């Protein structure tokens, strides 16, 4: 694949994050990315060539396959993985902006050495005191919360879309009724059992990730209330 | 693929750029390159072998396929990606030229230590004061503006070409009328729905990028007016 | 494949581990990962195309194949390898937490230089004395033991599942009785002998790993009793 | 592919070159190498299997294909790319020889510290004064000019060969007359339109490169006359 | 392939070894690994699809192929390569243990500065005097000898197994007698000549390696007697 | 491919070599390795599936193909490349042995500071004076000459074998006479013209390399006579 850039960026962002965020990144790296690339994507290798129908009408097989699978599961999961990673990058960008502000303020104070008072109050407001121990307060906390909410809503929306379109199982026999197939025809899928097992596994993984980020949100809210 | 060199050059150029430029580079890396390489290009894997027509005339299938698809979408998108990346490299080259001029002027001034006056006026004219904080003024701003305009016009031209040639959807049945096929024949495509979905997705991404660079141009014009 | 990330993490974790753990990691890297990727996975390359049955009823071949192989052995082994590696990562995370606590306590004591007494008692309780010679005592030992137990139970559960589903051999002829195949039909597998040999080899490797981790658990219990 | 070594050597040689040479190297890296590897080579993926003729005489298809395509375009372009890169490596070798001579002369002068006069005259003759600012004078200029001429003549020779053999377009229908095909037969190509488009694109790129190196030669001649 | 980890470990272990061991490692890297990966494994690319028999009885081809090839040569050679590399890793582990003991003893002596006498006698017994010039004496020599013997016996056992199973040549025509094939049938192999040539080449390489390690054992025994 | 290790070793050995040796290494890297991997090996991609004969006798096609091609050209060229690279590695090993001797002698002399006389005479005999400027004298020259002779004889032997077996062209039609084909049959090859062109190209490259190493041998003999 080509997941090198996204993996590198996630490795860059995982340095400064909460424990729940680190666990979420770890499970995303292990189960969502590694498992799909290694063995899951090989199952959908001949979902088109092994598909066949019980007719001799030309062109009915392509129409029935297009009717049966509007979009492959592997591509759907890739799109989901892409769409549940942007807000972390947004948080990384905001952290880098905070770092730039810290560097400029440090340069100004080094130049200086009531200005000390305002420099210190600005360094405390952004949570930059130890030169490498950026804390979450004011803006970073807001960005983190909105990122968590966006990730959760994207995941639940994708899950609902998948539930509406396909369901959570693949029957061994599919009934096709569309031109130019005369009347109704019978078509047979390929590897229904493995696909059902992997779909259930991915559903479980998605639910676990949802619960994990919910726990992370609750913990960060409690930490904010602590102050 | 072989996108390593272009990715490395873009990673080199992203160090000194405006926020809008950085966001544009990020979206180009994520959606334009990564998504196409990972899953999109696999859909157009058997657009030739799965294509079939309702006739037994030899050689009609090849002619009808050539009539239907003058150029594959994947190759068109690759060409578009290549053609909407050169001006950034031109800006990078101009920045490197400015760096070379800065190094030579620094060498001359170190040698010296009214010549100081002209050295300082030349260092201010090119915006080279802090030895690593090159600012946009005079020539760099002009190059940046012309690069943005060239990128925008290339993108809109490619979009217009795609609209004229194909459209934005693929019908499940295609009508073919060309020798040696007798009279008219019916041919059936492969995976119309996935291809339509991905075409719409790419169109949305291109429009978003166009809006982003328009916003970047407006912001840089306002910044120039600020002076 | 894409085993780079997991291999890197295991290379990170192997630095601080017992001898039995190092031997287990070595055998996992050599026989479980390298062997499967190099030659074993190529055997299951045409288990679908070479499968054929003695009938001309349309769609019976797909149904019989789905009946015969609920899940491929290669995917099962990949899932097993993934599921017998998490607790080591958990131990690595706990070790990193101990390192963070050590760094914070060192910072506090450097700041100080009865507080010395409590600093020393906390550094001894976590087994952090030589600044890079973390010892197993109290919590690390408990985490190590529970990780070993979890790994063992996961391995035995996977072995039992494989025994119940398939067995440990593949007969050259399979009997299929499922709709729409009329009455009973005969279907012939592909490369039964190589698959049986590799299944037996993997079973032997799994048993060896089980014995090795049992020995490691006994040795660590004896070491704990030594104190 | 395996273009890593040649790319590394070109990256090594681009450090010391004229602006025209750098632009030529950039366009060679972008359009000649990257574009061909990414998408162009995939078009010629089934030029043999999709080729078919209107006959049932055994062995006529292979003979007609061999008659139609003496050598594939992709292989021809690869050979051209290889044959229009050697003189740059020759220039790199000569530069390395100059560097070796500079190092030996520096060692001899460091040992010494009329010999100073001859050391200085030899350091000026080879254009080695600043220890890392090698200038083009005498021999390097001659090597550069002959390298440019060799590159230009190789490119024009390859272009003429391609014009004589194929032309610049591929007709959808080819007429074959060769044993054992009885009388004349009709054979149909695969993807004529994409191949014609890419051939025209490569021709334009080659012409642009020719013009660029002509401009570089004129500029370097003017620079030589400047002295 | 995935031979990166084993190659890295062998590169780590080759630093401290006898000349015969280094030559054996070099020949193993060149002829056993590189040659098999580059060109040898491509020959066994269609040993299943090109195999065909002279009958129309369904399912006889699979049975006859399974009868003819119990296990492919490429997989057998991969298993042999894996099984003739473990003892070197065991020697590497013992060397690392010696290094750990050396580091601990050095730490204790640095702390000290009759204890000097025992420290020196322990440093001489393990052959650790120059801090990086570990010599073979007592235990390392025993481990080296047993590793050489284990490697030799594994190689000869694999050679005997291959001789018993297949032989050293592949006849162009194979006779098959097994159900459901009626009476006897004739089946034809694929590329017999290349496979025979490569089998003979691998046999010669294995014999050369056996002779080389025998010479290494004799030389190390003579060196031990020298003391 | 897997040419990384051999390429790395050749990159290691090219540091200390004569100009002719460096040119030979460069041409070997460019034309022998890069060209074969990039485009040449793709031509022999379907030399088995596209091969067909004018008969309906079962099993005659495999026999005729085995008769026609005892060993593929690509594998022959890979074997040749492997067999014309060992003596350079032998020279590298001898150079490393000389380096080890130099390091030990330097250690002994540093310890010392008539022994100086013998140390200096041994350092001059092996041509080790400047600590990094090893010269060819006595043994290194002999090893270099024998390596050149071995390389030349291996290349000429491989060329003679290829001339005897195949020739230097491939006719479009092959006549096959071997059981079970009745009487004589006609079989047709695949892509004869491209294969002939590439064979002629490889022959020219081999002759050029032979001439280059002959020139290198003559030059080194003249240099030896110079002393
Ligand atoms: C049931 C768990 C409920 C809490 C779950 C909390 C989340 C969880 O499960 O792991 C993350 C957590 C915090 O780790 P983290 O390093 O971020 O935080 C440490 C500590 O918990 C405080 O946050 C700070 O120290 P102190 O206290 O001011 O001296 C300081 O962090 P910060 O403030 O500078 O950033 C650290 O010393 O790790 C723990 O071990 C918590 C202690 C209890 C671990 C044992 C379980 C009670
Ligand atoms: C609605 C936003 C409209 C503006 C969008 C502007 C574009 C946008 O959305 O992000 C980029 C922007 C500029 O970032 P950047 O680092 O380039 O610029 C900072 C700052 O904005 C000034 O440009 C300079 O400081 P000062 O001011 O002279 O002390 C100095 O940059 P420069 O001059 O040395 O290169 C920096 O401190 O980031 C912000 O946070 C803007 C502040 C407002 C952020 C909050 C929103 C108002
Ligand atoms: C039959 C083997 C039964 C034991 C199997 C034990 C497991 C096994 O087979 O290998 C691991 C083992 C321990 O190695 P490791 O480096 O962890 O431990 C060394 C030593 O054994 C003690 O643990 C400590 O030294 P001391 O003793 O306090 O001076 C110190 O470790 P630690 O305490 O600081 O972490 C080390 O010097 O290696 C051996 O050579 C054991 C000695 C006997 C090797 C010869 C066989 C008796
Ligand atoms: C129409 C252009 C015609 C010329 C095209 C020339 C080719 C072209 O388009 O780009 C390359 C060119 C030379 O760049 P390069 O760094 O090699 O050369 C710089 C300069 O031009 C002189 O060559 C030298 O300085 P000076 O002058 O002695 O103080 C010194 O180089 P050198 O001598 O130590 O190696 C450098 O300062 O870049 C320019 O900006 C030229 C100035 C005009 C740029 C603006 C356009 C006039
Ligand atoms: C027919 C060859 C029979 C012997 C084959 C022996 C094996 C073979 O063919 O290559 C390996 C061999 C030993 O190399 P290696 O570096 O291990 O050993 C060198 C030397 O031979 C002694 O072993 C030691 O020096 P000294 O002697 O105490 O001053 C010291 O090694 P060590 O003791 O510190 O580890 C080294 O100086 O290389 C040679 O050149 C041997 C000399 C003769 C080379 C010329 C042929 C006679
Ligand atoms: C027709 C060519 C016939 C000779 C072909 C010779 C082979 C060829 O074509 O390139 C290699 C050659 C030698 O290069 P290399 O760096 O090995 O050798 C240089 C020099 O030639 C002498 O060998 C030594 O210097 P000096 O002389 O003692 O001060 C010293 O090398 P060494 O001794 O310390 O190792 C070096 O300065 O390069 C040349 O430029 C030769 C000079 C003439 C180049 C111009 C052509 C005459």
């Amino acid at each position: 694949g080509d997941w090198s850039a996204l993996g590198k960026l996630l490795d860059k962002v995982q340095a400064y994050s909460t424990a729940g965020g680190k666990v979420w990144l770890s499970v995303l790296f292990i189960f969502r990315i590694l498992l799909l690339g290694t063995a899951v994507e090989s199952a959908w290798g001949d979902e088109q060539s092994a598909f066949r129908c019980n007719t001799q009408q030309p062109g009915c097989e392509n129409v029935c396959y297009d009717k049966s699978f509007p979009i492959s599961h592997v591509r759907f999961w890739v799109l989901q993985i892409i769409f549940v990673s942007v807000p972390t990058l947004l948080y990384l960008a905001h952290v880098f902006y905070v770092m730039r502000k810290e560097e400029k303020l440090n340069k100004k104070e080094e130049e200086l050495k009531m200005h000390l008072k305002q420099i210190e109050i600005k360094k405390f407001k952004y949570g930059i005191e130890e030169h490498g121990k950026v804390k979450m307060r004011g803006g970073l906390l807001r960005t983190y919360i909105i990122s968590i909410l966006f990730k959760s809503i994207f995941e639940v929306a994708f899950l609902l879309i998948q539930w509406y379109i396909y369901g959570f199982s693949l029957s061994a026999v599919y009934t096709c009724k569309r031109d130019p197939c005369p009347h109704q025809v019978d078509c047979f899928l390929s590897r229904p059992t493995e696909k059902t097992i992997f779909i259930i596994f991915m559903l479980v993984v998605s639910l676990v990730s949802l619960a994990l980020n919910i726990i992370e949100l609750f913990y960060v809210f409690f930490k904010g209330v602590k102050d």
